[PDB]
């Protein structure tokens, strides 16, 4: 099962993120199209914690939300870039 949700960023950004659902109802990926291209970014469960869902690995994109279940449509989001910068910042949908 997936799930869209599209955001507005700092500075006017704006970007699209599709979620997937697994039959225990956790997430599995979040997939941003980013100049174009779809980025996967698989759940992060080693660094995920009580507050806050990562999805991606070293090197990769890397997207920082809340707690994701059918409250995902009211968390808010940004996405770093592989050089440690925050490019999606300040994100709600
Ligand atoms: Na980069």
């Amino acid at each position: 099962a997936k799930k869209t949700v599209s955001y507005v960023c700092q500075q006017g950004k704006k970007v699209k993120v599709t979620y997937g659902f697994n039959k225990q109802g956790l997430t599995t990926y979040a997939s941003a199209v980013i100049n174009g291209k779809r980025v996967q970014m698989p759940v992060n469960l080693d660094k995920s914690d009580n507050v806050e869902t990562f999805y991606g690995k070293e090197g990769g994109y890397v997207l920082g939300t809340g707690v994701m279940d059918g409250s995902y449509r009211k968390q808010p989001i940004m996405i770093t870039a592989p050089d440690n910068q925050i490019v999606f910042k300040d994100c709600s949908p």
